[PDB]
RNA sequence: CCACCCGAGAUUGAGCUAACAGGUCUGUGAUGCCCUUAGAUGUCCGGGGCUGCACGCGCGCUACACUGACUGGCUCAGCG
């Protein structure tokens, strides 16, 4: 899943999807099924800082094609570890644990969400002045994602200074957009 | 646009709060002066005025009639 080429990454994105849903087969209940699945793919995010890379993105893709079957809280628990890995200095990581939470973003439900916006949000306020101005783009869909899912006040209020701004840029597009 | 083969590579990495004269609009100075039983129209009450009329400068209404005025019938609309 993090081979140099697109081919291969298709290949072992398609066969991660297909041994998920081989575990499926083995077992009575699906959601313990998906919970041995994962704790077989738990520690990869505790070796090198590819392997991290490679887990994050594995469990990207995992979270998309069983979303509510492997268990909400549990979903909780993978989010607020990305918000720790949100703290490595490597881009790599870093890219994505910000494709991780646009996809946790994009599949959990808002009310379990609220209970977790301040943190993750909060993990992406403190992130650097360079993380910040390079990957301007997935932080500037995300808090879109955030307004259109939360209020805008609240997280005008959570953040710091500068993304204020960010923040009413985006706003600003929610008047012209209609 | 999607998928696939070959190919090492069919996209892996680096760089790219500020400006608005597009509009709007009552926040910050231990801010300069002037006034503060000389109330930047002090509240209230009662009664007057706002219309008062020699004359100028001008819009309007009614008329000076006979192609008119008075008296009785007739049949006619449209915006709202």
């Amino acid at each position: 899943t993090k081979e140099v080429s697109v081919g291969a990454r298709k290949n072992a994105f398609a066969l991660l999807v297909e041994m998920g849903h081989a575990f499926l087969r083995f077992g009575s209940n699906q959601e313990e099924a998906l919970q041995c699945y994962l704790v077989l793919i738990y520690p990869g995010l505790v070796g090198a800082v590819t392997m991290v890379s490679c887990s994050i993105l594995a469990l990207t893709h995992l979270l998309f094609e069983f979303k509510g079957l492997m268990g909400t809280s549990t979903v909780e628990q993978l989010l607020e570890n990305v918000c720790l890995l949100l703290a490595s200095r490597t881009r790599d990581v870093v890219k994505s644990a910000l494709g991780f939470i646009k996809v946790a973003v994009t599949v959990m439900d808002v009310a379990h969400l609220a209970k977790h916006v301040q943190l993750v949000m909060e993990a992406i306020g403190k992130l650097s002045d360079d993380m910040r101005r390079h990957f301007r783009m997935k932080l500037r869909n995300l808090f879109t994602k955030f307004i259109r899912k939360f209020g805008f006040e609240l997280v005008k209020r959570l953040l710091p200074e500068e993304y204020h701004r960010v923040l009413v840029n985006i706003r600003k597009a929610e008047a012209r957009a209609k």
